[PDB]
């Protein structure tokens, strides 16, 4: 089978022939249809994250496929399924995160296409019990996206806490942001978008959108005051001192400022104002398998869709490259077949 | 009638003879038998906050006192009524905040012996539908920092989601610090109590902390870790960098760090850790008039005693200095009988 | 002032003069442009109910109107403002139950149209704290009915505990019935309406209404089965027995099902699958002052609109006699102007 | 080895010699030390429920031991381990109630003791993924009943929703009852016993229980009012008739019944009252993996214990004899060393 090895950090990636892997107990073998590519993998092969992965390695949390072979004793999916490899690869089922509901927070959880092989691939072993079914009426090439990107902000979005009628104020109409509008329309909320480029805002009211502020330009929060009364909540999907700061800014007393970017850096908060108003910081990313579940049947009603650019795995170092350089619209589907 | 007066910042209060205030409508005028001192009357009296009172002031936002008269309007207050003025003094009871369950927040609100004259002096005039009474069980002096110290520590522990079974640190074994352990235990909680002296750490040994540590010499996270799988959440009741930095590191993942504290400064939270294992950082100060009714009744049923020093009105300076240096263990309630 | 007047029990209600009252402070004096009729003005008419309400009496508790007067004290509201008075006439604002956000169940509450003169007459004195604004956007005869079957409804939706994507089955698709359906997919859920007669399943189908039954002809339970595997919850808008052991044979285990209707007999619950299952069976009717203001805001938007029948005051008995018949198809509201 | 075996229905249970299990994959092999008896197990001997059991069998969903040997593939359960096999014996894993965490509520679940054979044996087959370790510091005769009636009970008091400081009912001092006081105790609440024999709530008030009260001699809803202002919450552990309409009556506006019981009858719930007051009613038994981890550790530290009298096996028929007549004062639990 023919792969996307990283061999050696920062080096451009080799498109060799590989061992197609071999799948003992309660594993099932994936032949992969399309794989999304996002910031995650790329960093993945620059090495450059406090844990680093084990070179050699195929990256890969966003591919998706059919299940060719199932290992002795797997019972809830069958061969010819069509399904998808999320993130968490596998998690313990026995710790108390994965007994709350947390399973996404296992100390003993492997990860896709980070510390094993994933999905840029021809095929993919994967644990049985943790693939999620990518239900019919929604295409592999749509599937892929929802696998990250999707879920990642759609359980942000129940993670602000929101509810039907709100506001929430979406930072960042790109590959997060993008497709974060949609569900929290969805999701019964008002959005108001918040972008540097004002084709993006374009994009993002044709997307649900209710306000666009382009925070340049004007103030974003003293819009948002102004206006709607601040927003209930914020999505930070490029977070950055200055987007932070303005976030924080436009939410109301009480509101909450979810993170779900994953830059290096630290970052300040205040601290008085943050006890004084009761404002929630939170982290979250990616999601439960039941999460996820619920934003792909999302997608599946055509109540989101991503904008995918198709490229086949042998383009894949001009993608991330490109990617460095911060050129890409929304998001970027490998097809394998 | 005689009263504490802040007449220019940074200069020592007048005991002095001032005009007993007047009464409209829906308002109460209390007898002050006795009025709890905190950091917040003394950086009113410095008057360096961000948003400075205006002068000339009586501070104190922890007095109880008696009913003397009812305004015309107030129906469900009689004269004798054992009552407190909280630091939420007034608020408009209109606005979403209000009726959320969230009236600390309100745009409008007055505040207690900092926007308007409190509990340094004889008597106080107050919003009545804002007072909260005081249970018969539990006198003037016991009840005075419960109206601050309390309720915002109480707030704390129910904001943090702890549920009985759980854990929770304590950070800071001060006038908050040694209430919150008690309302902790109370609350179901288990409790790791950490400070820098070993004093303290033996006290909150006496008021039910399970566990202690001591932070210099190790290393709370990491005893806390080792030992109890890292906390649930945790109380920061006084937030220095380190203390903060502590407490974030010692919270297992989902968990939820609850600052209390209100330092001048900026603190920076680690962005990638933050959104990998889904930590919350929140605001919390005082509380809801029902935070207060149930901070309250814990007291009456004696699961928390604070530990009170009485001075008279006279000494409230030599109190500042001996706040100043650091030398008040517990809280200072002052006397006005 | 004119008004419709309820001198005797069972007896058509006198259109005729009477005294313009007179305002006390905290209240205000409405002139009323409209007012929604419901079930509910009928019991009170025919002096039916456990607790029967002293004569004579004003009945309506959906008036909305202009505020042409404000009392003494009262000063969140001015003259002119459209305003409207819930069945929440005015509660104590003290008890526990309103300090939580419960003051729908205040030991001291007055009932609008009910305990006091309400919507039915040119002018109604009101509980100034107690009128909930309308916005600009929205007219006084639209408004009308958000005040008990939007709320009410809205409300018992919230109250289902159903997120979005989760599946609701509304039972009964009059009054209640078809503005729950709007709400409920305003609230990003999906609808099984279930109702009798094949119109008002087209009626709920033109409202947004995902899958109807009728049942009667189908199994409703089985249907729903089959199909969305059992719903998530149930708001049950009119609760006969055989509405009732549908709406909870549908309902997937671990499901809600939240009756609305006020039928006089008992109902029985089947104790071993109640307990098996871990089903919730909840009582909910109408809602806070912020549930009527969000109920109010979906309306603003255009997201759900009620199907009104306009009739002057001198109409009202042959309303009665038309709801007695089972007539009404969607809501009356009474013109006064 | 040898079981208590169920041969036919109603007839007397054969302690015979019978064929010692074996065990494959994801499975373990547990040599019971002890196994505690309810109501439960004698409905599985009577065949008297619905669903009625596979015949012969030996019952026990609340036996522990010791893990003697571990199937291919298991891996966090070691040989030697001290284990438990409550009632759910297994469940699909993949379902959405497995995934919420309810598989408490798993269409595909097996029940140990019912319909495979329990604890009622030497030895004992289980799923390992589904098995409990019992904590170090609790004796295998302690845990046995709390893997049911500990449970059972200490979920339906999270379920009632009530929090640190507010009041439940708890009614029936019996099996469950008894342990029902030391949980809503050890949960920060206050506790109201309700008995008809003075037995009962002299030793509920050992047990921790602030208020008894016989409804005989005199009116327990009116008792409750009176007093603490009616209970927030009531848990039903013998429901009856005119059980739940005393706890009903308790409950102040707003409160919630747990429905903990497994009676044969229908039972009437006012629908009017219900609806204005908003009431909540709800079943609850057994719970998670996760509610049982905490339930047990309560016990580990003491906060509760069973009252137990040991028996061994043979005597099974003799105890079943005198639970029919109700003569069993807490729980029974069998020996097997
Ligand atoms: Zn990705
Ligand atoms: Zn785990
Ligand atoms: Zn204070
Ligand atoms: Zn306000
Ligand atoms: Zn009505
Ligand atoms: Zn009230
Ligand atoms: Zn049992
Ligand atoms: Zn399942």
């Amino acid at each position: 089978m023919k792969a996307a090895v990283v061999e050696q950090f920062k080096e451009p990636l080799k498109i060799k022939e590989v061992e197609k892997p071999t799948i003992s107990y309660g594993e099932v073998l994936v032949r992969i249809k399309a794989c999304g590519v996002c910031h995650t993998d790329l960093h993945a092969a620059h090495g450059d994250w406090p844990v680093k992965p084990k070179l050699p390695l195929i990256p890969g949390h966003e591919g998706v496929g059919i299940v060719e072979e199932v290992g002795p004793g797997v019972t809830h999916l069958k061969v010819g399924d069509r399904v998808g490899i999320p993130w968490l690869y596998s998690a313990c089922g026995h710790c108390d995160y994965c007994l709350s509901g947390q399973e996404t927070l296992c100390e003993h959880q492997k990860n896709a296409g980070y510390s094993v092989d994933g999905g840029y691939a021809e095929y993919c072993r994967a644990a049985a019990d943790y693939v999620v079914k990518i239900p019919d009426n929604l295409s592999f090439e749509e599937a892929a996206p929802i696998f990250c990107a999707g879920v990642t902000t759609y359980k942000a979005l129940k993670v602000t806490g929101a509810k039907p009628g709100e506001w929430v104020a979406i930072y960042g109409i790109g590959g997060f942001g993008h497709v974060a509008v949609q569900y929290a329309k969805a999701m019964g909320l008002n959005v108001v978008a918040v972008d540097i480029g004002d084709e993006k805002l374009e994009l993002a009211k044709e997307l649900g959108a209710d306000l666009v502020v382009n925070p340049l330009k004007e103030d974003a929060a003293k819009f948002m005051k102004e206006k709607v009364g601040g927003v209930h909540a914020a999505v930070v999907t490029a977070v950055s001192k200055p987007a932070f700061q303005s976030a924080y800014n436009s939410i109301r007393r009480g509101g909450a400022c979810v993170l779900v970017g994953l830059p290096p850096e630290e970052m300040p908060i205040p601290i008085f104002d943050t006890v004084l108003n009761g404002i929630k910081i939170i982290g979250s990313i990616v999601g439960t398998r039941k999460d996820l579940q619920e934003a792909l049947q999302f997608a599946a009603e055509g109540k989101v869709k991503t904008i995918i650019e198709v490229q086949p795995l042998e383009k894949i170092n001009e993608v991330f490259d490109r990617m460095l350089k911060g050129q890409i619209n929304g998001r970027v589907v490998l097809t394998l077949e």
